[PDB]
């Protein structure tokens, strides 16, 4: 499913993502935008290290979810990677909260670093009523 910007903003707010681990909703919005264009079905395979990023947050199969075909996977979110391809993002959100509990926090998503860090991201939630 391809969320509409504000639809996503409110869905994320409902799920307690605003200010979670000190991360604003606008920052979460900027990262989902550049990681997947708000598409829950986005999948990106890395032929180099044989791992795949799944869902709206592009979470990695080596560390967070298990897809049965990734060498050295840890499955720290304790979910099937397929759970990150549902239209309902409750699972992807619970896993994204787990990802930020790492020392690097939100730096785990380089697309956040490239497109969100040190820029004005207030436009990602403007007009959404959140
Ligand atoms: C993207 O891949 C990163 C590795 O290139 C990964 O970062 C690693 O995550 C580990 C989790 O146990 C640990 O914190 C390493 O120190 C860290 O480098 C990052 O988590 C991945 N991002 C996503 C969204 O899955």
């Amino acid at each position: 499913k391809v969320f509409e910007r504000c639809e996503l903003a409110r869905t994320l707010k409902r799920l307690g993502m605003d200010g979670y681990r000190g991360i604003s909703l606008a920052n979460w919005m900027c990262l989902a935008k550049w990681e997947s264009g708000y598409n829950t079905r986005a999948t990106n395979y890395n032929a180099g290290d044989r791992s795949t990023d799944y869902g709206i947050f592009q979470i990695n199969s080596r560390y967070w979810c298990n897809d049965g075909k990734t060498p050295g996977a840890v499955n720290a979110c304790h979910l099937s990677c397929s759970a990150l391809l549902q239209d309902n993002i409750a699972d992807a959100v619970a896993c994204a909260k787990r990802v930020v509990r790492e020392p690097q926090g939100i730096r785990a998503w380089v697309a956040w670093r490239n497109r969100c860090q040190n820029r004005d991201v207030r436009q990602y939630v403007q007009g959404c009523g959140v």
